């Protein structure tokens, strides 16, 4: 899957 968590703002996407 493209379910990431970038940290740079601290926001997660979904699938």
């Amino acid at each position: 899957p493209i379910i990431y968590c970038n940290r740079r703002t601290g926001k997660c996407q979904r699938m």
